[PDB]
């Protein structure tokens, strides 16, 4: 099974972004595949990637004018976390990392998790509540990242009211952007954000949110205000390597050119870019 005849989900040659990130920025969304050769796939995966490893990672992260990456354990790997920390590791310091685990994992295999630069947890709503559980006991300073939908977010806000540490959202729970910044989902995704003072989210993906295509104007105009009202919970990546993006490969250029879109000003961008993310994976530095 070699790397050609598995499926490719990003840009081979993606454009120069026309926007320049500021020092220090931070991918905080971002994954690996494999290699499979060092790393297999979990019996699970949906489908096989092909290799996308810390290599390609660090060329696109230096490509698109960034410093650092939350490295997030990639669904096709299941709750195998080896691709990621090897990753991690061969940042040399200019990586942390998001793990699946287990809902029966060990405090000490939690512990060396977080020697190996994770700094949370994820859920994708997409074992009912093992989750708080786990949650309730994971090593200091970690959060949980979740991905939901905006047609599921009424009956998960009890859940997530319960969430014993800070709660990243995924890609703002995929609001439907045509309506406008003060469209319902976005209306219902401010009351999540305002029941809590430790709720961050993802200001991220146009190229799912937006049917449209780039520019992704609808994205740009309901997202800016949000981000705007929000800056001291926001938080940026290029979800690349595009897990499932097969169908719509992204070019990462434009996807960074949208930072400058939705958060139009210096103080803006540093906050999304820089302040936030090193609040959450670098605290140790701030």
């Amino acid at each position: 099974l070699t790397n050609d005849e598995r499926i490719l989900s990003w840009n081979e040659t993606p454009s120069k972004p026309r926007y320049t990130p500021p020092p220090g920025a931070i991918d905080a969304h971002c994954h690996v595949f494999g290699p499979m050769a060092q790393f297999p796939f979990s019996p699970k995966a949906k489908y096989l990637p092909r290799d996308a490893g810390p290599d390609m990672l660090f060329a696109l992260r230096d490509h698109l004018g960034f410093a650092r990456n939350v490295i997030v354990q990639a669904s096709c790997h299941g709750t195998d976390n080896a691709a990621t920390l090897d990753a991690i590791a061969r940042a040399q310091g200019k990586a942390r990392g998001i793990a699946v685990v287990d809902p029966a994992i060990d405090e000490a295999e939690l512990a060396a998790l977080h020697e190996g630069g994770m700094r949370g947890i994820r859920f994708n709503f997409l074992p009912k509540d093992k989750f708080l559980e786990v949650a309730g006991r994971l090593p200091a300073g970690w959060h949980v990242v979740i991905y939901f939908e905006a047609d599921i977010l009424e009956e998960l806000r009890p859940f997530m009211d319960a969430i014993p540490v800070p709660i990243v959202i995924d890609h703002m729970g995929r609001p439907d952007v045509r309506q406008g910044p003060d469209g319902a989902d976005m209306k219902a995704f401010r009351r999540l954000l305002d029941s809590r003072e430790d709720i961050w989210f993802k200001a991220t993906c146009p190229d799912r949110l937006d049917p449209a295509g780039p520019p992704w104007d609808d994205f740009a105009r309901s997202v800016a205000p949000l981000v705007a009202d929000y800056a001291d919970r926001v938080i940026w990546g290029t979800n690349w390597p595009h897990p499932n993006m097969q169908d719509a490969i992204p070019d990462d250029g434009l996807v960074v050119d949208m930072i400058p879109r939705i958060a139009p000003t210096p103080e803006l961008q540093h906050k999304m870019l820089v302040t936030n993310p090193m609040r959450l994976y670098w605290s140790e530095e701030m």
